[PDB]
């Protein structure tokens, strides 16, 4: 077993947690993963395998669930644990509040609490840009005041002022909060990437499932922003570079020996317009799309002050917008209907 | 059936909330009340049959498990909730955030999840004072900046937060959230009172039992308050007068068909020593007191606003500090075993 860590991974089927699962066994990481698969594939975990060669073990839990959690933790021992695991739809969050703070509120909870009760101290939590509300300009700081427009937001929020108050009881607690800003891309073998359920929500797999057939024409939402073309401008953000991000960030806590919260972003913005023409030059299709009105809630520019995460935690974006496209692209293009 | 209605009364056999169960037994709705009794008694329940001679029906249930929440909703038509279910020990909140986040934001979630479920959209929410951290000043009002110090304040915030978003999902939702100020008395008929385990945290409890000789001398946490006494100043509210507050919340909820949030306090703030001197011409006992070093998270001054409850529903409270020491007095006197 590994002498470096056992890491526990809630939401490792997912988007993020995967690419991390990937970046945690290649460097000699034991890793563990919990995901009820609400919003991923099992199939997810195998390609993990075959990106990796190792098998991280896998539990398909509801992690909001203390005593199932415990049972994981009776199995491995458990050095740290990196905390995926939410829903995350904002539309969705909006139609359905009570699952969307029962969800995210009681997997921390639970969580925190097993963690608690089996001396492990060592958290990553997976916070969010949405944590910023409506920027008052760009690039933003962690120092920026917090409220948010939508109730997935305000789950963020309140798990960052859960894990603070967790920590004000027992100064024991490591916490590393990261919050991401736009994620996209995929691991550069192909054999990983973000796989919607059904209609993307997001702008980079519905853009992608326009190039490769599986949709008729993107829409943009939005096109009288005051932005240079008037679309919604982003800091859209490698996945893999997110990943080593989060290595990063346990490190960080260890040197460090207390707690952080830092960006993680690439302190650059898009627009629509401009990811739309970076994805059609990186992927040799065409993405069709019409500009349609704004999306209610949609601010029009958000992007990064990536400073304090280059100081903090020593890490900085590698991969630029073309890279994001075309390693996007080629998980579309090898998987046209995603994991099996 | 009432006619006017059925209520459940989430923490029911606890303080405020038996007050406001025997209001509504009183004013001819039916009651149903669930209550895991972690912090309060099963004999409360009795006492509120005895009086207003009315059977609520009772729950012992952690309206947390929405399964058996659920089957509360089967049994009882339902027409509205008052939750008052909640840890409410502001020390023990900041010892144990995890235990005040999981039962003070489930037993919401769980009972917002059933009430969705059953298509029933009233709800009164007992919100605090808490909720305006350190104040800039008072008269405070409905619309000062909201911040908390400490997970307990923190979690009635987020309730707050998360009754704006079930309406927003689903404008249909009524929501009052009445911010509650300092409650303190007992129903006129002393059979029902406050009922503290231990050592009581809060003011009155601990002056009420040392006026009865139950605890030595009255601690008074600071003196020197940028106060006319140097002592803290707070906004004492009859818990009758803030039961009959939910009524008055109920039927604002129907005539306006909006939503609504306001202050539940008296709008006068009366200092730790201006207490103890009330309490003392009541019940006619010597009180006394050792000052000593501020409590942390004490402020200095709070106190009400009342002019948004009074023009939305149309209440006041009534009741003085002096009926309420002579109210809290008798509860004291007649009940020293408590429930
Ligand atoms: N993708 C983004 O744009 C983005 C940006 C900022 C923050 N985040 C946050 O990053 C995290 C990962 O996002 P993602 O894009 O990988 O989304 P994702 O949906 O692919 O990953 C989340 C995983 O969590 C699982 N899960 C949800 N609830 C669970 C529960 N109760 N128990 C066990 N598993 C559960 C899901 O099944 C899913 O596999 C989430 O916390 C999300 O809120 C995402
Ligand atoms: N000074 C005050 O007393 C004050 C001020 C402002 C707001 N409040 C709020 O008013 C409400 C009532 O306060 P109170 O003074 O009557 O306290 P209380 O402790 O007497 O009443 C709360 C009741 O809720 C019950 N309860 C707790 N969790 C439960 C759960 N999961 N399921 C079912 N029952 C549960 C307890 O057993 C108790 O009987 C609380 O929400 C409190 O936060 C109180
Ligand atoms: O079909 C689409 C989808 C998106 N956009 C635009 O593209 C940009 C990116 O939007 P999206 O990919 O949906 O991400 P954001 O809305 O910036 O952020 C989402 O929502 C945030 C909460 O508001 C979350 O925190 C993030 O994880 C993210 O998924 C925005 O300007 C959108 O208006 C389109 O024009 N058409
Ligand atoms: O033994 C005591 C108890 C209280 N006080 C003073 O009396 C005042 C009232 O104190 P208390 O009765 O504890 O109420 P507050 O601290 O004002 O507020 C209570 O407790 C929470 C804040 O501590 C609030 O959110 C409410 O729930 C309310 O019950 C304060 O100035 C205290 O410093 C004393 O001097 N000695």
């Amino acid at each position: 077993m590994s002498t470096k860590g056992t890491i526990l991974v809630t939401g490792g089927a997912g988007y993020i947690g995967s690419h991390t699962a990937v970046e945690l066994l290649a460097h000699g990481y034991d890793v563990v993963i919990a995901d009820n698969l609400v919003n991923s594939k099992r199939e997810a975990i195998a390609r993990i395998e075959k990106i990796t060669g190792k098998t991280p073990a896998f539990h398909e839990t509801d992690v909001s669930d203390e005593r199932a959690l415990a049972r994981i933790f009776d199995a491995h021992p458990i050095t740290a644990a990196i905390h995926f695991a939410a829903l995350k739809a904002v539309g969705e969050s909006v139609a359905k509040p009570i699952e969307y703070y029962r969800n995210n509120l009681d997997s921390l909870l639970s969580l925190l609490r097993v963690m608690r009760e089996r001396a492990v101290k060592r958290i990553v939590f997976s916070s969010s840009a949405t944590v910023y509300g409506v920027p008052e300009r760009s690039p933003i700081d962690e120092t920026f005041p917090l409220s948010a427009t939508n109730p997935y937001g305000q789950t963020k929020l309140m798990a960052e002022q859960i894990l603070r108050d967790v920590e004000a009881a027992d100064p024991s607690w490591r916490v590393a909060t990261l919050r991401y800003f736009n994620p996209v891309g995929a691991h550069e073998s192909g054999l990983i990437g973000e796989d919607p359920a059904g209609i993307p929500n997001n702008l980079m797999p519905y853009v992608a499932q326009v190039a490769v057939g599986k949709l008729e024409k993107l829409r943009v939402f939005g096109s009288d922003y005051p932005t240079p073309d008037g679309t919604g401008v982003r800091d859209y953000i490698h996945v893999v570079d997110l990943a080593r991000g989060h290595i990063a960030a346990l490190d960080a806590l260890e040197r460090r020996d207390a707690s952080l919260t830092v960006n993680l972003g690439t302190g650059r913005g898009y627009s629509v317009l401009e990811v739309v023409r970076a994805f059609e030059k990186a992927s040799g299709r065409a993405v069709p799309y019409e500009l349609v009105a704004r999306r209610p809630g949609d601010v029009a520019e958000c992007y990064a002050n990536p400073a304090a995460a280059a100081e903090t935690i020593g890490w900085k974006a590698e991969r630029d917008l073309e890279r994001m496209c075309a390693d996007h692209w080629r998980w579309q293009e090898n998987n046209p209907r995603g994991f099996v």
